[PDB]
């Protein structure tokens, strides 16, 4: 495109991880009562943090402990830890295939519930003989169809939304997403309504300038399933920062059964795509 001001809608990686010793303390203690098994998914719940992210930080972080096996206006997110028991089956796992299942999960979760569509996942294997544990940490992130793009321009007008979407998002701390109904209140994502409205706010993780998180194309991915014929909207991404701003946003296609793009995966301190070892 051409239009001024108009450019694609970039993201950020969501979550930076970080898992305390506590989290492979734990691991260590519960895999000793699983060893006659393959592999295992357990459920894993943290609290996000959006009010205190560190000025160096790019994203929120994602604190792992003991406790996450198990504050005010906290954010809880779900996730689960997958152990592989059998060293090979970790080494050879098709992560691309793995997390692409996640995010199918995510994808059927927000068809139903906008706000069900995020998640993060652990992959891990356990060296108790050598206190040694490797793993990585993927969050689901979907574009579908995998050809459809966002555009974007600035639209300051709407920054007078800001904090009332922020204090909205800190009462419901359950919500990834609110819209506006056709009075301008601020309401609970609802399909019937975001179609004649085309407001969509969204609780953002990034602290990038200008780049939200890509949790965002869960989002967008589930409001062109539940509005098939909309093209231009507004778009609102809130930061519990000085940092929200406001897209004039277009969907186009790059080129009915569309692909799933899948990504996540976090990458490792030297910015490869490879898993992280802990030894203790």
């Amino acid at each position: 495109g051409s239009m001024s001001s108009e450019r694609v809608l970039s993201y950020a990686p969501a979550f930076k991880s970080f898992l305390d010793t506590s989290f492979f303390q734990e691991l260590s203690r519960l895999k000793l009562d699983v060893l006659k098994l393959d592999s295992t998914c357990q459920p894993l719940t943290v609290n996000l943090d959006l009010h205190n992210i560190p000025k160096s930080a790019d994203q929120v972080p994602l604190f792992l402990t003991n406790r996450s096996f198990e504050r005010t206006n906290e954010v809880p997110l779900q996730g689960s830890i997958f152990n592989f028991n059998v060293l090979d089956e970790f080494k050879n796992l098709d992560k691309q295939l793995f997390l692409h299942q996640r995010a199918l999960e995510c994808w059927e979760d927000g068809i139903k519930d906008i706000n069900k569509c995020v998640s993060f996942v652990i992959i891990s294997f356990a060296d108790l003989k050598k206190y040694r544990f490797y793993y990585w940490l993927g969050v689901p992130c979907f574009q579908r169809p995998s050809s459809t793009v966002l555009h974007v321009r600035p639209e300051p007008s709407l920054k007078g939304l800001f904090s009332k979407c922020q204090k909205w998002f800190d009462v419901n701390y359950s919500k990834w997403v609110c819209i506006l109904d056709a009075d301008d209140e601020i309401v609970n994502y609802d399909k019937c309504i975001i179609r004649k409205t085309k407001v969509l706010a969204i609780r953002d993780t990034s602290t990038m300038e200008n780049v939200p998180s890509a949790l965002t194309k869960n989002f967008l991915s589930v409001l062109q399933y539940d509005v098939p014929d909309l093209i231009d909207f507004k778009l609102l991404i809130i930061r519990q920062n000085e940092g929200s701003f406001a897209l004039n946003a277009t969907f186009a296609s790059i080129d009915s059964n569309p692909d799933m793009k899948v990504s996540g995966w976090e990458r490792n301190v030297q910015g490869k795509l490879a898993d992280r070892v802990v030894d203790l």
